[PDB]
C-alpha cells in the first residue's frame, strides 16, 4: 500500500540522518576504541560483567539494515558503549577517559541530531 511506502522512504531517511550522526560520532572517538565488539578471545570474562556489548560496527551494521526505527533506538546503543565502558574500565584507565570525552562530545551532536528527525518527521 501506499501508506506503507510512504513508512519505508521515511525510515530511509532516517537511516541517512542517523549514518551521518553515527559518522561523527565515531570521529569524536579518532583512535578507535569502540570501532569493534570487545574480543571474547582476548576478553575471555567479558560477558560475565557487560550483558549487552556494543560498539560502532554492531552499530553501523544495525542501521544499514534500517533496523533503527527512531532516535531512542540509536542513542541507546551509543549510551551502552560509553556505559558499558565506565562500568568495565576503572576511572585512571584512559578506556573510561575516552568514553568520557565521546559522552560530552557526542552530546552536542545527539542535542544536535534530536532537533533533525524531529521536524523532518
Ligand atoms: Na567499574
Amino acid at each position: 500500500s501506499m501508506e506503507q511506502v510512504a513508512m519505508e522512504l521515511r525510515l530511509t531517511e532516517l537511516t541517512r540522518l542517523l549514518r551521518s550522526v553515527l559518522d561523527q560520532l565515531q570521529d569524536k572517538d579518532p583512535a578507535r576504541i569502540f570501532a569493534q565488539p570487545v574480543s571474547l578471545k582476548e576478553v575471555p570474562d567479558y560477558l560475565d560483567h557487560i550483558k549487552h556489548p556494543m560498539d560502532f560496527a554492531t552499530m553501523r551494521k544495525r542501521l544499514e539494515a534500517q533496523g533503527y526505527k527512531n532516535l531512542h533506538e540509536f542513542e541507546e546503543d551509543f549510551d551502552l558503549i560509553i556505559d558499558n565502558c565506565m562500568k568495565y574500565n576503572a576511572r585512571d584507565t584512559v578506556f573510561y577517559r575516552a568514553a568520557v570525552r565521546l559522552r560530552d562530545q557526542g552530546g552536542v551532536v545527539l542535542r544536535q541530531a534530536r532537533r533533525e528527525v524531529d521536524s523532518i518527521g
